[PDB]
């Protein structure tokens, strides 16, 4: 159920990726479907998922770090966020300056290594003003049904 796809289609995706600065160029991948959802594989792990929006996966997240859009939280959010609860500014220790509501962000354990895709529901000022109110909703994470399905 899994396919290699032609270099040009792989270029899309690392294209997709690089906007990220997760640089993956020259990455041979292999996709799979659900219909629900795609992935696209690398080494038999799913890196990027297609469900709606292009989406990396945790596992391409410690593979390839990004370089912007990231979110540090504290260890008391951490299990939580491992579990695709919703991520609340006072859990926040630091993130990408840059980020605005809408955006997609990478959060990260103080320990480094990446635990869960978000969507920001907040502008970083505000919330490192405040740190109060929804920070952002998380829309992939560990064991989640995305990985789940793409096993
Ligand atoms: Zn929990």
């Amino acid at each position: 159920s899994k396919h290699f796809i032609s270099k040009k289609e792989a270029k899309r995706i690392w294209e997709q990726m690089s906007r990220y600065g997760i640089d993956i160029t020259g990455e041979s991948l292999e996709v799979a479907a659900q219909k629900s959802a795609s992935a696209y594989y690398i080494g038999g792990k799913p890196m990027v998922f297609q469900a709606g929006d292009l989406i990396p996966s945790v596992y391409l997240l410690n593979y390839r770090n990004p370089s912007r859009n990231i979110v540090t939280v504290d260890e008391g959010a951490e299990p939580h966020i491992l579990n695709g609860s919703d991520l609340f500014a006072p859990g926040i220790v630091s993130m990408d300056d840059s980020i605005r509501k809408g955006d997609m962000i990478f959060v990260k354990s103080s320990k480094g290594y990446f635990i869960a895709v978000g969507m920001a529901e907040m502008d970083a000022g505000e919330v490192m003003a405040t740190k109060r109110g929804k920070a952002a909703r998380i829309i992939h994470f560990p064991g989640d049904e995305l990985i789940r399905a793409f096993p």
